């Protein structure tokens, strides 16, 4: 178009345009105050309106990258605040934009965002809704500078809905706080999955990513032909390749192009896309990314015909090995939306290993005739793991389920920092409560998506301050093998029990007046420390100390001299436990 800024303004609408301009500036200029950014947005928006009124007005024909770069280089504090980044202004495009991307700071060292009191938030929301929400959008964007801006805008709108509902409700905090907890977790997860996809693309390569995409789209679009799934896989891998490079505009265009193609070819792809494809440009690709699986065709044949029984297996394989393997994955994935993607990838890797070995024998058919028997234990392992864990979760409930995992995992990797052991076990308990509520058919995909997040949260923390060779091995192995590796960890036999420390197991009256969450973490922290000191304690011995501890807290909270009860009966609890263990 003659004026790309006018085209964006008309396509997005003013409100959306202004919010995305704020995010973009915040993600590049992560240290400038909110008020500086608001002025930039207003200036850009007033310029944009000139172009909408006259596409041939001055500078309206300039590229969005040129205009955006020119505006960054007008920031007066650019060299004093960002130093080296101000030298990108001496360059011409496209080198100037590439230079700017290189100086995005993923660890900007900003203070943690403190959640205000419910009444305080609801009052700010009423008195200045836009400043309240937009400031938070700026705070989140500068802290997550690679977070795809449209999706950040989508979260902002869900927050707005939470505040308009709950701030006019009788019990505001009971309404609002769980909504903010759930939204924060979702945003954390979404951010983590974006980073995970890019990290995996670079380490393991384009081929491995295309395999993941073949499985993902085949489950989603089971009625589409292989050739159509494979075309979509190529474009999706290009979308993620570009998007991981970090250029928002290039990422947005590539995504809009794929959404446009998908929506123009619904009849060849899926019957679930009609609603997404009626949505505005801004939301189309995100809607499609989250579309529900289409219903699979009825009476699909067994895979044994084309992949086991046919005389042409090795011939078809050797002609074009990745196309044949992609076809195997497509046929398996479309039939099993109830599998994790990595499970489907394990089956493809198993089939490939068998074909490489067998097609070289004189009688390949005999060699690979039982290959579908090798899939059975691979399928059953996560299936059984899900059944066992969900049944234990129903028996124990979320808190006690977290403590079951806390003990188990402290014993396997006692060297991990106690805060990390608590957070990971807590989050894994949340995966149980979320996914176990699903029917069996959807449990394993649910578990995979949330475990990907939790386990990479563990890996990156460990990466920063490593402690255990076994955790680094599971974190650096095949992502397809990441979950089985963590599951195969055994109790650390060579761990030297940590030395007793008195104040670690000293408790005060503050525990009674703490929030339920902080009291849970306080107790979970001490349970980890208990196992790190007595790693060989049996489950009976541990339950007894936990039962003793529970009596000690409820007796000393109702005590009228609370402080001395906690000290006196605490010395008793510790001395009794030190003899009931070891
Ligand atoms: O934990 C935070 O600091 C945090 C606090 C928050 C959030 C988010 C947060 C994060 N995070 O993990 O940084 C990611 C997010 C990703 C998308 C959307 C929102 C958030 O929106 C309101 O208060
Ligand atoms: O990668 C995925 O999980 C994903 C899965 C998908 C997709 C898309 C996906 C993504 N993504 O990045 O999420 C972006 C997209 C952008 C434009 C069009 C489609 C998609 O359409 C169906 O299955
Ligand atoms: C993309 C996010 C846009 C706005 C999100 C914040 C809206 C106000 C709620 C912030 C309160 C703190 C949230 C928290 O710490 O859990
Ligand atoms: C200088 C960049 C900010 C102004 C232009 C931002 C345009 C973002 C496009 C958002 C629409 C994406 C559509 C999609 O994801 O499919
Ligand atoms: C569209 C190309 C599909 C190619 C299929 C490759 C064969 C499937 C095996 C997948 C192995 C992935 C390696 C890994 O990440 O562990
Ligand atoms: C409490 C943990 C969540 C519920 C049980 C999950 C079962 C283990 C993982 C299942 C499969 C994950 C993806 C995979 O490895 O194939
Ligand atoms: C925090 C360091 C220890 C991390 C322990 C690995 C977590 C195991 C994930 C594998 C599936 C979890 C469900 C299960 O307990 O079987
Ligand atoms: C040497 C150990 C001294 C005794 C201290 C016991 C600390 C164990 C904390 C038990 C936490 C589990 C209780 C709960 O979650 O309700």
């Amino acid at each position: 178009h003659k004026s790309e800024v006018a085209h964006r303004f008309k396509d997005l609408g003013e409100e959306n345009f202004k919010a995305l301009v704020l995010i973009a500036f915040a993600q590049y200029l992560q240290q400038c105050p909110f008020e500086d950014h608001v002025k930039l947005v207003n200036e850009v928006t007033e310029f944009a309106k000139t172009c909408v009124a006259d596409e041939s007005a001055e500078n309206c024909d300039k590229s969005l990258h040129t205009l955006f770069g020119d505006k960054l280089c007008t920031v007066a504090t650019l060299r004093e605040t960002y130093g080296e980044m101000a030298d990108c202004c001496a360059k011409q495009e496209p080198e100037r934009n590439e230079c700017f991307l290189q100086h995005k700071d993923d660890n900007p060292n900003l203070p943690r965002l403190v959640r205000p009191e419910v009444d305080v938030m609801c009052t700010a929301f009423h008195d200045n809704e836009e400043t309240f929400l937009k400031k938070y959008l700026y705070e989140i964007a500068r802290r997550h500078p690679y977070f795809y801006a449209p999706e950040l805008l989508f979260f902002a709108k869900r927050y707005k809905a939470a505040f308009t509902e709950c701030c006019q409700a009788a019990d505001k905090a009971a309404c609002l706080l769980p909504k903010l907890d759930e939204l924060r977790d979702e945003g954390k997860a979404s951010s983590a999955k974006q980073r995970l996809k890019c990290a995996s693309l670079q380490k393991f390569g384009e081929r491995a990513f295309k395999a993941w995409a073949v499985a993902r789209l085949s489950q989603r679009f089971p009625k589409a032909e292989f050739a159509e799934v494979s075309k979509l896989v190529t474009d999706l891998t290009k979308v993620h390749t570009e998007c991981c490079h970090g250029d928002l505009l290039e990422c947005a265009d590539d995504r809009a192009d794929l959404a446009k193609y998908i929506c123009e070819n619904q009849d060849s792809i899926s019957s679930k896309l009609k609603e997404c494809c009626e949505k505005p440009l801004l939301e189309k690709s995100h809607c499609i990314a989250e579309v529900e699986n289409d219903e699979m065709p009825a009476d699909l044949p067994s895979l044994a015909a084309d992949f086991v029984e046919s005389k042409d297996v090795c011939k078809n394989y050797a002609e074009a090995k990745d196309v044949f393997l992609g076809m195997f994955l497509y046929e398996y994935a479309r039939r099993h939306p109830d599998y994790s993607v990595v499970l489907l990838l394990r089956l493809a890797k198993t089939y490939e290993t068998t074909l490489e070995k067998c097609c070289a024998a004189a009688d390949p058919h005999e060699c690979y005739a039982k290959v579908f028997d090798e899939f059975k234990p691979l399928v059953e392992e996560p299936q059984n793991l899900i059944k066992q864990n969900c049944e234990l979760f129903e028996q124990l409930g979320e808190y006690k389920f977290q403590n079951a995992l806390l003990v188990r995992y402290t014993k396997k990797v006692p060297q991990v920092s106690t805060p990390t052991l608590v957070e990971v076990s807590r989050n894994l308990g949340k995966v149980g409560s979320k996914c176990c509520k699903h029917p069996e058919a959807k449990r394993m995909p649910c578990a995979e998506d949330y475990l990907s997040v939790v386990l990479n949260q563990l890996c990156v923390l460990h990466e920063k301050t490593p402690v255990s060779d076994r955790v680094t091995k599971c974190c650096t192995e095949s992502l397809v093998n990441r979950r089985p590796c963590f599951s195969a960890l055994e109790v650390d036999e060579t761990y030297v029990p940590k030395e007793f420390n008195a104040e670690t197991f000293t408790f005060h009256a503050d525990i009674c007046t703490l929030s339920e969450k902080e009291r849970q973490i306080k107790k979970q922290t001490a349970l980890v420390e208990l196992v790190k000191h007595k790693p060989k304690a049996t489950k009976e011995q541990l339950k007894a100390v936990m039962d003793d501890f529970a009596a000690f807290v409820e007796k000393c909270c109702k005590a009228d001299d609370k402080e001395t009860c906690f000290a006196e009966e605490g010395k008793k609890l510790v001395a009794a436990s030190q003899a009931a263990l070891g």
